[PDB]
């Protein structure tokens, strides 16, 4: 249960560690930002929170989150403070705000994001839902897909799972 540090200002976590204090302060996190209904933060003092209240599905419209969130990381970051990302178990609905960030902001194409994302938090897999979001989303940005959603005996998944 640790913060795994994605940027230079933005870190992705479980519900567990976005609620040890130490971890917070240690990190210097001023900034964190709950995707999820279920999860309760504790506020502690001079940290600032929020929640984008979403259940873990492929129906949840995470993608009216994707611009106004990314902005609000790039925002934390350039009045010199530091962003934690979190759901419950840091996997699907925190990487995937994660990923639409990188792209915004990093210039990086979608199949960069999830590459870069998933070499700092091994286990994050957006649900299939959020990567045809994710993927509109990269369409939007750069007119361009490098990630596509393909047939599979489990369903429609990222080409990135095989």
């Amino acid at each position: 249960s640790g913060l795994s540090q994605i940027t230079k200002s933005l870190y992705i976590s479980n519900g567990v560690a976005a609620n040890n204090k130490l971890m917070l302060s240690s990190n210097q996190i001023t900034m964190v930002i709950n995707v999820s209904v279920e999860v309760v933060n504790t506020l502690y003092e001079d940290i600032q929170y929020m929640q984008v209240p979403v259940a873990d599905s492929p129906n949840s419209r995470l993608c009216d989150f994707f611009d106004p969130i990314a902005d609000h990381i790039h925002s934390v970051e350039m009045k010199q403070g530091r962003t934690l990302l979190h759901c419950a178990a840091g996997v699907s609905r925190s990487a995937a705000l994660c990923l639409a960030y990188l792209m915004k902001y990093h210039a990086m194409s979608l199949l960069d994001a999830h590459t870069w994302t998933k070499s700092c938090r091994p286990i994050i897999r957006p649900n299939s839902g959020f990567w045809e979001q994710l993927i509109h989303y990269e369409f939007q940005l750069f007119g361009k897909n490098t990630v596509h959603m393909v047939s599979s005996p489990v369903g429609m998944i990222p080409d990135i799972y095989e």
